[PDB]
């Protein structure tokens, strides 16, 4: 039937992590995709304008990028896990999805949060900006200096 013994190739998928993790690396997206019982590496850049053009119809992908976001007296970075889930696919695949998410966090535990996505408009990196930061933590507070 379908058993609870899906798999990630750790080992690929840690090969773009690698890059992805590092704030020199020029990539700075990765994509997760998956094949017969495990998540896979998929597509990997460094401009996400190409990521648009990228997010397909039904299909559900994964990606993985850096983001610099916390503010302080230093800089600080994360990584986002995004999930990319459109409004034609049907519920049973995001089943899948749904305890898949498990599998490509043990890959990414090295992240801060998760985001999911179904539109183009909700795909745009503007706003996730401020998603983020929401998402994130803030503070404005500016004295004792």
């Amino acid at each position: 039937g379908i058993r609870m013994a899906t798999k990630i190739d750790k080992e690929a998928c840690r090969a773009a992590y690698n890059l992805v993790r590092d704030d020199g690396s020029a990539v700075i997206w990765v994509t997760f995709k998956y094949d017969g019982s495990t998540i896979v590496p998929g597509e990997q850049g460094a401009e996400y304008q190409h990521f648009i053009q990228q997010c397909t119809d039904d299909v559900r992908l994964f990606a993985f990028v850096r983001f610099t976001t916390g503010d302080a007296m230093s800089k600080r970075s994360k990584f986002a896990l995004i999930t990319w889930i459109g409004e034609n696919v049907s519920g049973l695949q995001r089943a899948k999805t749904g305890t898949d998410k498990t599998l490509v966090k043990e890959v990414v535990q090295n992240f801060a949060k998760e985001f999911v996505i179904s539109d183009r408009k909700e795909l745009e990196e503007d706003f996730i900006k401020s998603e983020l930061k929401k998402a994130g933590g803030a503070n404005y507070d500016a004295q004792t200096e």
